[PDB]
């Protein structure tokens, strides 16, 4: 089962949607966190051509209904497809609503594979991925500007992060923490002796990104992954 | 013993007639002489080895023993995670012209683990069975990937047509008091994958493992007992 049991910013239900470039925006979804109360999570929607394309699923059903929802208020384009970047709540605990609403949903195979233990519903399709991390382009079929990578093992083994291609932006999901963070966040699923590592190699994979999107905080700039690098070398 | 054959410092021992153990051994801080095991199939007219030993030099040895013992040549080898138990003689396969293939994930944890990466990656499926374009012409062998458990890139063989599967360091043997090195584990999936290995390979009546001689299913369910507790 799960481990779980303001200027620009638009409302929209309990959720809150960001316009960060042209094409691209963010979704921030919140689930009150026992004792710390309202942890906030942050996927990504982009418009290509006539197609939305969604990066992780917002924490439950209703809250992920409503990002298609306010797809189709603010965009009035078709979704696509969705990926996910692993087996956790924050960016899983809505395929339910993806797979309702007829949109063909993406994980890493191992996502997949975790998936019923982590009590998520595992997604329709399979990412795998080449020795130095690039996704297999045959796995991720008309993905656009979705540019997939896998860093190696750190936030858990399965995490999975993602460029916009065409734009300043990359997403480091639950990999990358903010530049002020004190912390790497949950490391219950970690891999402490990799995290380092796999930090360091997102940077080199999108080495030109200025815009670097994070689960659990607002958009930072590069200097989120050395500080997030630097922090997982202390787990060593 | 009796049956079993040396060269060098391998031991070799039939399992089947067309399967044999390699079995290898490094000193280890505190431990004294540490097996490693790995399997040689004759596949036909050919030769698929998984796992190197723990050295080239011992590698070295297992292919010059397969040369004298049965004199076909060697077509690929898989190895089952980037450890030096099971990928410490890359370089001699490679220098002997042997194709290499590892998880995806073994070759790109690779240089971290200082192992010599594979000259191919191996995929999986959401289900864990490798994706078949990814391991061309591989006989008998049916590679599964169960999860994380002992490294987060573990893989597994089961041998067509015979009664054995291979669970490398994954699987410990039936009377284990421990689940041997867990530096590198995933300790909250082990048990699954363990028992995702057994149901993968459902008629396998014997388990070779990397660090014990050959067992019966019951190391699958002991190893997964055991990995319950670490959760
Ligand atoms: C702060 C936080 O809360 C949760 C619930 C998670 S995760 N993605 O590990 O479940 C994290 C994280 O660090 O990603
Ligand atoms: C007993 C043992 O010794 C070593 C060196 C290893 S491994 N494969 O984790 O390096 C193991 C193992 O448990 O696999
Ligand atoms: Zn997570
Ligand atoms: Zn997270
Ligand atoms: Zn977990
Ligand atoms: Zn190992
Ligand atoms: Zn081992
Ligand atoms: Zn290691």
């Amino acid at each position: 089962g799960s481990h779980m049991g303001e200027t620009g910013d638009q409302r929209f239900g309990d959720l809150v949607f960001r316009q960060l470039a042209p094409n691209v925006w963010q979704h921030t979804s919140y689930l009150d966190m026992p004792g710390f109360g309202a942890v906030a999570s942050n996927g990504l929607i982009v418009r290509d051509g006539g197609r939305v394309l969604v990066v992780d699923t917002a924490w439950t059903d209703d809250q992920t209904a409503q990002i298609l929802n306010w797809i189709k208020q603010e965009i009035n384009l078709p979704v696509a497809l969705a990926v996910v970047t692993h087996a956790h709540q924050d960016k899983m605990g809505g395929m339910d609503a993806l797979h309702a609403a007829g949109i063909a949903t993406y994980a890493n195979a191992l996502s997949n594979q975790l998936a019923p233990q982590e009590g998520m519903v595992a997604a329709q399709h399979s990412l795998t991925f080449a020795a130095n991390g690039w996704v297999e382009p045959a796995t991720a079929p008309n993905f656009g500007p979705l540019k997939v990578f896998y860093p190696g093992p750190g936030h858990t083994s399965d995490n999975i992060t993602v460029g916009i291609d065409g734009t300043d932006i990359a997403f480091g999901g639950c990999l990358i923490k903010d530049s002020k963070a004190k912390s790497l966040g949950n490391l219950g699923d970690a891999d402490t002796e990799h995290y380092a590592a796999s930090a360091r190699a997102f940077g080199a994979a999108f080495p030109k990104a200025s815009m670097i999107v994070m689960s659990h905080s607002a958009p930072d700039s590069r200097a989120a992954i050395t500080h997030t690098a630097r922090m997982a070398d202390k787990l060593r």
